[PDB]
């Protein structure tokens, strides 16, 4: 198991534009296209992302290319985030994957909301962190995925993805 395999399980792979759990146009392996309700706007974003006129459909290789870019961007975003970087750097490799997963899904806008969870993670108070992480819109809206990610944060093992 590694971050790519983990996110591939959590995000799936679809080659046609679809709506994500939040109702937003997405393609590939969880590549968000836009929050616009206009499918044409999503198609424009797709064509821009791929560099050709796709009319809402891509290949597996193209999906994997977006996925590589998105994982890279998520990790690098963590390192550029003054709140996230020290916590991320404090973690072992498996728990780092949990952090990348959560950022991939949620982005960085809600970081301040996770101030207490982040502190508990940096303190290595794993059971306490796991309890706190579940007290969230994130958990309530995607509980099966959040349970897997939280188990990963709690244990530093891949048990939830076996
Ligand atoms: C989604 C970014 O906020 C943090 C990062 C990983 C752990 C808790 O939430």
């Amino acid at each position: 198991m590694n971050i790519f395999e983990m996110l591939r399980i959590d995000e799936g792979l679809r080659l046609k534009i679809y709506k994500d759990t939040e109702g937003y146009y997405t393609i590939g392996i969880g590549h968000l296209l836009t929050k616009s309700p206009d499918l044409n706007a999503a198609k424009s974003e797709l064509d821009k992302a791929i560099g050709r006129n796709c009319n809402g459909v891509i290949t597996k290789d193209e999906a994997e290319k977006l996925f590589n870019q998105d994982v890279d961007a998520a990790v690098r975003g963590i390192l550029r985030n003054a709140k996230l970087k020290p916590v991320y750097d404090s973690l072992d490799a498996v728990r780092r994957c949990a952090a990348i997963n959560q950022v991939f899904q949620m982005g960085e806008t809600g970081v301040a909301g996770f101030t207490n969870s982040l502190r508990m993670l940096q303190q290595k108070r794993w059971d306490e962190a796991a309890v706190n992480l579940a007290k969230s819109r994130w958990y309530n809206q995607t509980p099966d995925r959040a349970k897997r990610v939280i188990t990963t944060f709690r244990t530093g093992t891949w048990d939830a993805y076996k």
